[PDB]
């Protein structure tokens, strides 16, 4: 119930730019912006990396605002998979996106426009990702892809619910992309493009990202742990997976990790976020999900358009 109120603020702020008062700006190559409308689990990661493996033969920048970094300032995390600053530097999620994505260029920068220079100048990329961009409309996109679950329609403005934006503000996007399908499936109709997006468990990622069956837990107990808080949806996810827990520690959030002291033999499993900071520990994994689209195809075709 200053849920009311957001809403008019927010409104107020997305008139400001339909009108011309507040000023836009364009880089000289095409823009993709992947966004959704709520805080908390949205599958935005999942799919901007999935969208990059999509553009395999485009020259890919991502441009990702960071969050929580030891830095400051326009920052160019990756060069076509070559890393270029440590996880501390680049913030969690723009480190773990170049890490598993060895082809393409990611750039933390506020300033989202001025890190799409940055990289013109000096990776000339032929094709911008604008991570988490649906609210940040001051940098033009050619491409509006709005990711949407089924929670999101049940949900209110903050501060009572998790929605940054009223629903009918998914008039804006270009295409839809309807998340959350394996475990929440639903319909939506709205005329615009429409996709289902399903995360399916391929097997683990080891300490240096590489793909390692899930064969190796069999027979086996884990010592699960993270930080970030979230501690349980893992918790949850291991146990879908029938996976044998023996303990799980819970750090804090910040946690860096420098202190972590491993029991010989004992197999680890963290999440993709917490892992990037263990970099060379054997035997820590964090768990592998791919993301499969329904009509792939039109997507790509859609995703195509923005080069003519």
């Amino acid at each position: 119930p200053f849920s009311y109120l957001y809403e008019k603020i927010i409104n107020f702020r997305n008139t400001l730019y339909d009108k011309g008062f507040l000023k836009i700006k364009k880089l000289p190559v095409p823009v993709i912006s992947v966004g959704n409308l709520s805080v908390g689990g949205s599958g935005k990661t999942s799919f901007v990396m999935y969208l990059a493996d999509l553009l395999k033969d485009k020259r890919v920048c991502i441009l990702s605002r960071g969050y929580k970094r030891k830095s400051k300032g326009t920052l160019i995390v990756s060069e076509y998979g070559n890393l270029k600053v440590s996880w501390e530097e680049a913030g969690d999620e723009p480190y773990l996106m170049a890490k598993l994505l060895p082809h393409v260029s990611v750039v933390a920068s506020e300033d989202r426009y001025k890190g799409g220079l940055l990289a013109l100048e000096k990776l000339s990329p032929e094709v911008f990702i604008l991570d988490d961009g649906f609210q940040h409309r001051k940098l033009h996109r050619d491409l509006n892809i709005l990711l949407l679950k089924k929670k999101d329609l049940k949900d209110r403005l903050l501060p009572a619910g998790n929605l940054r934006e009223p629903l009918k503000e998914i008039r804006r996007a270009d295409a839809l992309v309807l998340t959350y399908q394996e475990v929440e499936p639903f319909e939506f109709f709205t005329g615009k493009p429409t996709f289902k997006m399903f995360r399916e468990f391929c097997c683990l990622l080891n300490s240096d990202f590489e793909e390692v069956p899930f064969d190796i837990l069999k027979e086996r107990e884990v010592i699960a742990f993270s930080g970030l808080g979230d501690n349980g949806q893992f918790r949850k996810v291991l146990k879908n997976l029938g996976i044998k827990v023996k303990e799980f520690m819970s750090f804090p959030d910040h946690y860096d990790y420098s202190d972590f002291t491993p029991e010989e033999g004992e197999i680890y499993l963290t999440t993709p976020k917490d892992l990037i900071k263990l970099q060379g520990y054997e035997n820590v994994f964090a768990l592998n999900f791919k993301v499969k689209l329904e009509r792939e195809e039109k997507l790509k075709k859609l995703i195509y358009r923005i080069f003519y």
